[PDB]
């Protein structure tokens, strides 16, 4: 339970996040081990007038952790606890855990899963108060949609320190609070200490009240060489993926048990690479994925390289994943989202080829599309602080870089392409039509800019929809001073 | 602590250590949660008869846990607690700790760091025993240099287990235990359940004994096209690399505080890739490691794309290592070891060459030489298991691949390799030559097949030269019923 100080060698370290192009340098960092040294820690310092910020994964697409100025910032990554649920069925989590040591302990300890993302080093603070999406989405959900509990430590209005409990059941503020957590993004209410999970009644199994992890996956990843796609082989592999997806993507059918994803990658990489998963209890002999995967290129002149097999679910899971080792590390990046409710245009995918080709240094350039939709479309858009709800394919805009002195390349590159790709809505993916907004976990500042985003939509309605209403009103209830604030936090 | 019988679906996971070449299927696993239950659970064991072994990161290259068949595995990575020792001296590590969480709780906690491997996912069950290395031993020495204690459950005549803690500073049984477990390898003498670690005087720091991490590193990888490589300027830069180590290798010297790894794929990889980390305290602009990267390739024509910076140590350290994540998993794999005391011959280099550019599919088969020496070389061969006290340059000699049916054609190319390579000394790295034999944590099968070695040379001497016999009597004295055996274990 110590302290780290400036002047402390550990602080350099610690003042890096994974994104870094942002820079945390507090007065101090504190690492607490309980909830209660969160709390003790917190209080002394809104008694004191000290700004804080907290920390667990450090995933921040953004700078909201060390923006503005703080004096201290608390790191969670004492409090990765995992252990039955004092009360009841489900799992107790601490905030400060990884996606890595969940998936261990949940898969080892009683052979659960839940639809964690797919980087091993994500903090379960951001990722959980984000909403949450993985491979595993289409049959499980969203993450928020196995919450049934949130402990977190608020500061009301005479400048006293909470630790609350707010649960599914519960009714008035504490409903309140416990629905904010599911899709408000972090650093808004309070520091999460823990969540507790417990799955929807036909998706819990024993012995905890979760999800039975399956026996076997089938994966593949398979590899196309830019060399042999021209312009219109790009399109319709793309439109093809896209509908696809617009056809088996309702709640409960079989192809649910398949998830993609697309990096579609800048020409300079040389490839664009598919990865499919299945569950190999649903079908044995991975037909959909075979289906799926020939369907993509039988026209064109497309011939892809496969590698994979079938694999128990931890392998298989590690397989597919990223973890944190070689060059994903200290790297700057910047990233934009989109959900898609339907497939794009065609020209939409020529300027997408278009800007794939451009002379740019795009080694660590592209497009992610995934697989969305499935079990997650099962609830309604009020349900949880989350309103995407009938969404079918998922986009992450990214570019990665080491220099400082090529962030405005880079930026340039990104905004270039996104803005054009939405030019029809005035450069960003409005919600309600052929688009449903943006991913709060995937935060993009750019949002906040007129120059950058032309549709009259602001920021918060494209991540919350009609939910931001309900959410300002948990954040005067349970946040009256501010004292949770950054540059996309709610108002 | 739990039991996982075959019905039970989690073990279809647990039957795969890293090496899928490998299969671990026992009539049970079981889970302990404490040195206590590792305590009960052989004792039942044995008293009944059941045969065991254990496992703790499963990054075993051969087939040690599952083979022979076992009745019972104990696998151990829930014992992972990292505490000061009690003490009040050092670390206490548990054996089923992988080298990710000890190097990020020694670093958190005390800005501290040992000489633990490049692997994220390794154990330090296996990696602690057999010696270990790292891209810091050119420093800090093999982590076995920095043992203190090891909390070990075996097993004596009369059938009783038993748990004993084995010191640095003991004398009689108890010494050779402790000793045997510095470099003796896995599956020999018991269960570990912890190891402690205190450094030598002159590596200790405050507060807890162990050595400072460095403030920032100099990290840098260097692609080189195959394209751009002839067998003349292939063998040119190779020579360097070893001649530049047979210079700088004594303990204590500058270029100590550099390590260096390198890829030397085959061409249907597409390049070489050299990677290369400097302690940036000793060094603040990394000097040392551009004369060292420009000086590889001068005379040449061969022209390098570099990345890389000075980052902090902890995200340094990730950046350069290899976690368990992508393409490594899954895997079928085989592996070779050599020690270099000397640079090879100009004709061993154009073997390597014809090699790497054989007719194979090798997307994931390469050799890995790395910087060895200075700390290490510090210590005599007889002060630990590990006799290696004088090499410049460790080889790792590799082929990865998918599937069962292409198992023959990759030994087979690794066998080609290595046994042409060193085809003057009968096909393996004699000792006391230009080469010092093998590294037991890279342990090899083909050295027990006449076929495959035709130095004379058996396997235990080139792993533990002149310690064998040692090592032999520890054996006797402490697992005398043999309960821990495998291929390649130490003989009774
Ligand atoms: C970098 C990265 C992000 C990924 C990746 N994969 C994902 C995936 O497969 N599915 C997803 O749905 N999301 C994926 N993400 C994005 C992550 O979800 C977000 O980046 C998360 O927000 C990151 O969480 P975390 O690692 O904890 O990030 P932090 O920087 O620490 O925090 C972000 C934000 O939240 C506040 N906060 C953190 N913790 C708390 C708690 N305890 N209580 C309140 N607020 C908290 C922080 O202060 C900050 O404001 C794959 C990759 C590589
Ligand atoms: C796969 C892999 C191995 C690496 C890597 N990097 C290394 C490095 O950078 N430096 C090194 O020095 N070594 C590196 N290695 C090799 C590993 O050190 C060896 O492969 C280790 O022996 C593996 O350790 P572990 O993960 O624990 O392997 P297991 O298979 O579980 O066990 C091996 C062997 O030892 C016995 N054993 C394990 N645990 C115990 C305990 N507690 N007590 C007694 N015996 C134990 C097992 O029975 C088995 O016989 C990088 C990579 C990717
Ligand atoms: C559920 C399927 C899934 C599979 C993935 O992989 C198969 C990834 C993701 C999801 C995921 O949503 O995000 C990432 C994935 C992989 C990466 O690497 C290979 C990612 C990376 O290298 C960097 C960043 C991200 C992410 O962080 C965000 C940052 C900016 O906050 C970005 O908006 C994201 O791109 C990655
Ligand atoms: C201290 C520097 C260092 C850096 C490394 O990396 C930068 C590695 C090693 C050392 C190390 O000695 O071993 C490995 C390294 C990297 C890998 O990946 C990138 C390895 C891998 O992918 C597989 C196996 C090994 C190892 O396991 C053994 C298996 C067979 O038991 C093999 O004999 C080894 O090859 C690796």
């Amino acid at each position: 339970p110590f302290t780290v100080g400036r002047e402390d060698p550990r602080y350099i370290e610690l003042s890096h996040s994974d994104n870094h192009r942002f820079v945390v340098e507090p007065e101090e960092f504190f690492l607490p081990a309980t909830p209660d040294d969160v709390v003790a820690s917190l209080q002394k310092a809104v008694t004191e007038g000290r700004g804080v910020a907290c920390r667990s994964g450090g995933h921040c697409g953004q700078d909201f952790v060390g923006t503005p100025r703080r004096d201290l910032v608390l790191d969670l990554h004492n409090l990765h606890a995992i252990g039955p649920a004092a009360d009841g069925a489900g799992v107790r989590v601490g905030s400060g855990a990884t996606v890595d040591q969940v998936q261990k302990a949940l898969f080892r300890r009683w052979n659960a899963a839940l639809p964690l993302g797919a980087c091993s080093a994500v903090g379960m603070g951001g990722l959980v108060a984000g909403g949450g999406y993985g491979p595993l989405s289409r049959q499980l959900g969203l993450v928020v949609d196995h919450l049934h509990a949130v402990e977190v430590a608020v500061v009301d209005e005479s400048r006293t320190v909470r630790l609350v409990t707010a649960r599914a059941d519960d009714t008035g503020d504490l409903g309140e609070l416990f629905w904010a957590h599911t899709g408000g993004g972090g650093g808004n209410f309070g520091v999460v200490t823990a969540y507790e999970f417990r799955s929807p009644e036909h998706l819990a199994t024993e012995p905890v009240g979760l999800p039975r992890a399956a026996g076997r996956l089938h994966v593949q990843k398979v590899v196309f060489p830019w060399a042999m796609i021209d312009e219109t082989s790009f399109v319709t592999v793309m439109r093809r993926f896209f509908e696809w997806h617009e056809r088996h993507s309702e709640p409960g059918s079989p192809e649910s048990s398949l998830f993609a994803t697309f990096f579609v990658n800048h020409v300079s990489s040389g490839v664009l690479q598919l990865m499919v998963q299945q569950d190999a209890d649903v079908d044995p002999e991975g037909e959909i994925l075979a289906r799926f995967v020939a369907s993509l290129t039988e026209g064109t002149g497309v011939v892809g390289i496969p590698r994979g097999g079938v694999m128990s679910w931890l392998t298989g899971t590690r397989y597919m994943s990223q973890a944190d080792c070689g060059d994903v590390m200290g790297a700057r990046s910047a990233s934009k989202s989109a959900y898609h409710r339907a497939a794009p245009t065609d020209e939409q995918l020529s300027v997408l080829h278009r800007h794939l080709h451009a002379d740019h240094p795009g080694q660590a350039s592209y497009v992610m599309f995934n697989s969305y939709g499935g079990e997650i479309n099962r609830r309604g858009p009020s349900d949880a602080a989350v309103p995407q709800r009938d969404s079918v394919v998922k986009s992450s805009w990214f570019s990665a870089w080491q220099d400082a002195e090529l962030d405005e390349l880079h930026l340039g590159w990104l905004r270039g392409l996104y803005e054009e790709f939405f030019a029809g809505t005035g450069g960003v993916p409005v919600t309600g039509g052929r688009t449903d907004g943006c991913y709060i976990n995937y935060p993009d500042a750019d949002l906040l800019d007129p120059a950058r985003n032309r549709s009259g939509e602001p920021w918060h309605h494209l991540y919350y929809k009609d939910n931001y209403a309900r959410l300002r009103s948990a954040k005067r209830a349970w946040d009256p001073l501010n004292t949770f604030h950054h540059s996309m936090s709610i108002g």
